[PDB]
């Protein structure tokens, strides 16, 4: 996360990290005790999962393996588009106040909603810092007409943009299948920007979550 500040303590416990041993590869929401939803660019063939803590590295955070993961079915690894992926758990999360279930929203919040967006990616770019603690931003959710202005043929329509004007406030390397969360419901998981992070006026993309429900719900009866 660029010019953010520490999320509040036990605000996010639906936050996840997907770790490749315990290195930091991705975000992650958590869905139920079996299931994290992340983007699909995060695919590895095993992860562990950090739960319960904003501080990663926490020595007493629960952490789970997950051999198994989906990606949509119409993800593209040239293009980015339907950037979204179930991982399973290994085992069941113990779920308490510090670790919860996301509210999957009903409906999708509309442009100039704000939101926000946390994760343990780097807080600086080019040259990468890797902050201890669980970092958040507000930022406002941007029309599919004014993004395009920006991002042209990159945009898709299952993309949601978000920013703040002239501001570097956004999500890096690290964030991505991190939650935006807005009015109390998770719209987009952080899927990509531009390169150095934090330009003003280049939005962060998400995946728009408000798309993809039956997705999910489908994919989590099919595999239990
Ligand atoms: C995987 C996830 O952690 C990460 C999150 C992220 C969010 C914002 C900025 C950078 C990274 N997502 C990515 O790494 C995604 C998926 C792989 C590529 N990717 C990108 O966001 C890359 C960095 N974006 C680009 O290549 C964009 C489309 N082009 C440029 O940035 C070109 C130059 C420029 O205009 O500055």
């Amino acid at each position: 996360i660029i010019d953010g500040a520490p999320c509040a303590r036990g605000s996010h416990p639906w936050q996840v990290a997907l770790l490749s041993g315990n290195q930091l590869h991705c975000g992650g929401v958590l869905v139920n005790e079996r299931w994290v939803l992340t983007a699909a660019h995060c695919k590895m063939n095993e992860y562990t999962v950090h739960l319960g803590s904003d501080t990663l590295g926490d020595r007493r955070a629960q952490r789970i393996k997950a051999s198994k993961s989906f990606r949509h079915p119409g993800y593209s690894t040239q293009t980015h588009v339907n950037d979204l992926m179930l991982v399973k758990l290994n085992s069941q999360a113990r779920l308490s106040s510090m670790v919860k279930k996301v509210r999957l929203p009903s409906r999708c919040e509309p442009p100039g909603t704000t939101c926000t967006v946390s994760g343990w990616g780097t807080t600086t770019s080019p040259d990468v810092t890797f902050p201890s603690d669980l970092m958040c931003v507000d930022v406002k959710l941007i029309s599919p007409q004014d993004c395009t202005k920006v991002y042209k043929d990159l945009l898709e329509n299952s993309m949601l943009c978000a920013g703040i004007p002239d501001s570097k406030k956004n999500a890096c390397n690290g964030d991505s299948g991190g939650p935006l969360v807005c009015r109390g419901t998770l719209q987009g998981l952080v899927s990509w920007g531009t390169f150095p992070c934090g330009q003003p006026n280049d939005p962060g993309v998400y995946t728009q979550v408000c798309k993809f429900t039956k997705w999910i719900n489908d994919t989590m009866k099919k595999h239990r």
